[PDB]
């Protein structure tokens, strides 16, 4: 038997794709460590069937992470600080389980999310091999190897080179607006993605959550950056991410949904992260009351400032056809046949979700790589429609109407039909994914 040992990155956006990844591996027969931090953990009896080992975070906490908050936006601070000082922890963990490992076992390798670019070393330093498992989309790490021509074309510059700003430089499916909201964290970004990439070209194997046929443009890149195999493989073809949700499930939206006309109900979910003017959220409800739509809307609190939840709300917009709660099995909801299209923050694992079920979207962003997803699925792909211009009552109508009802709208419906249809034949015998998935477990077996 030949176990493999994942250490994710604690936020709903890594914990998902690679706890998907874990499963389709056991599916192949491998055992199933995960190393994860007490922080943001999963309910571990949702996965009888994998030992956890809690690290990094033990109560004895370190100065650096010991008063870091665990919501909104610094929470993220962990990563930073994780991969500057956790070496010497994850090396005596890994060393641990090795020497405690049984007779008939042997470790075939460790996988980790991208951004714990430290791992790189510790593995190496064991003679392990460690595989990456890329959360975000092949068009941008395509964005982010171009990085050092955006800085040199003044692209990077926050305050001015304003300018040009429609169109990009030698990246023609992006607008200049699109590299400057994606990065504009770029005293952040620049040193964090200069490490993930270094160490993503060092591993041993890169696996993607796409699939071939969702960014074919994108391989010949990742083929030149990545000298080590990448694997392209839609994980939410294989299982929704219900078992590794960080919150309880509203559970009482299926029984509304059963009472929905088919494709008639908008489903909207602007990330776990995101934040927005109490005004634009005001904005963001009038469009939906404007849109004639029924509506199914996530809202996490913290999501309006200042309010707890969606207090500005005047009571009783909702009425007959709206509905907001906490938290949803999204994937779930993305797949019952009342839903007709996500107002989707762009994120890459609702982006994928959408698509892998067949839900034409609207796009609002809030930076990093969600700009280039609605960039790319909206203008490349063409199941969506980019509002890349803010929130304005109807243009946010219009988008909506448009995907739902316009007969304008027919080709966006239709495209993503086909895009669905693409991603299960990928998952067949002599399709992409199910190739790429094949010659991965070839691959590991063979580290071994
Ligand atoms: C790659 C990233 C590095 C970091 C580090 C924190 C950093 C910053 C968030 C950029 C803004 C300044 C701060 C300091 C911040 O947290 O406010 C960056 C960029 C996004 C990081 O990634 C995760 O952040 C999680 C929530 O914080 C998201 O839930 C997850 O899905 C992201 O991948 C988090
Ligand atoms: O009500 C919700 C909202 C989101 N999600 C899940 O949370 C993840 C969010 O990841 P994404 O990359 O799309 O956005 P992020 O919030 O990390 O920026 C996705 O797997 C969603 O299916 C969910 O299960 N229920």
């Amino acid at each position: 038997r030949r176990r493999i040992i994942l250490f994710p990155v604690p936020f709903q956006g890594h914990i998902n794709p690679i706890l998907q990844l874990a499963n389709v591996l056991y599916s192949k027969g491998f055992s199933i460590t995960i190393f994860h931090t007490n922080f943001n953990k999963p309910k571990t009896s949702n996965y009888p069937h994998f030992t956890f080992r809690f690290i990094l975070d033990n109560d004895p906490q370190d100065e650096r992470i010991s008063n870091l908050p665990t919501h909104g936006p610094l929470a993220g601070m962990r990563i930073p600080i994780i991969n500057e000082h956790g070496a010497d922890e994850l090396r005596r963990e890994l060393e641990l389980l090795m020497l405690a490992s049984e007779e008939d076992e042997e470790v075939s390798c460790l996988i980790t999310d991208a951004l714990w670019y430290f791992a790189q070393s510790v593995a190496d330093s064991l003679n392990l091999r460690r595989l990456v498992l890329m959360t975000s989309s092949l068009f941008n790490f395509h964005a982010h190897v171009s990085l050092p021509q955006f800085d040199e074309l003044g692209y990077l510059d926050p305050d001015d080179k304003t300018r040009l700003e429609e169109q990009a430089s030698g990246f023609p499916m992006l607008k200049v607006k699109d590299i400057k909201s994606a990065y504009s964290n770029w005293q952040i970004l620049k040193e964090i993605l200069g490490k993930m990439i270094k160490q993503t070209k060092a591993s041993s194997g890169v696996i993607w959550n796409s699939f071939k046929e969702l960014e074919e443009s994108e391989l010949e890149t990742v083929i030149r950056e990545i000298p080590a195999p990448s694997f392209l493989i839609p994980l939410p073809k294989h299982l929704t991410a219900s078992s590794s949700s960080l919150l309880d499930h509203d559970r009482t939206v299926f029984q509304w949904l059963d009472q929905q006309p088919p494709s008639s109900v908008l489903y909207v979910s602007f990330g776990s992260t995101s934040e927005v003017d109490e005004k634009d959220f005001l904005e963001i409800a009038r469009g939906l009351v404007d849109s004639k739509q029924s509506f199914l809307w996530v809202v996490r609190p913290g999501f309006v400032k200042g309010s707890t939840w969606v207090e500005p709300l005047p009571d009783g917009f909702l009425g007959e056809r709206g509905r907001i709660v906490k938290w949803v099995p999204q994937q779930e909801v993305l797949a019952h046949g009342a839903i007709g299209a996500f107002w989707t923050h762009s994120g890459w694992n609702s982006t994928l979700e959408s698509v892998c079920e067949g839900v034409p979207m609207i796009f609002s962003d809030f930076g990093l790589d969600q700009p280039l997803n609605a960039r790319y699925m909206s203008d490349v792909l063409k199941v969506g429609v980019y509002l890349e211009n803010g929130w304005e009552r109807g243009e946010i109508a219009n988008a909506i109407r448009r995907v739902m009802v316009d007969e304008e709208g027919e080709y966006i419906r239709q495209n993503a039909r086909v895009l669905k249809q693409k991603a299960d034949v990928s998952l067949m015998k002599g399709g992409s994914s199910y190739e790429s998935l094949e010659s991965l477990v070839s691959y590991i077996s063979s580290l071994t």
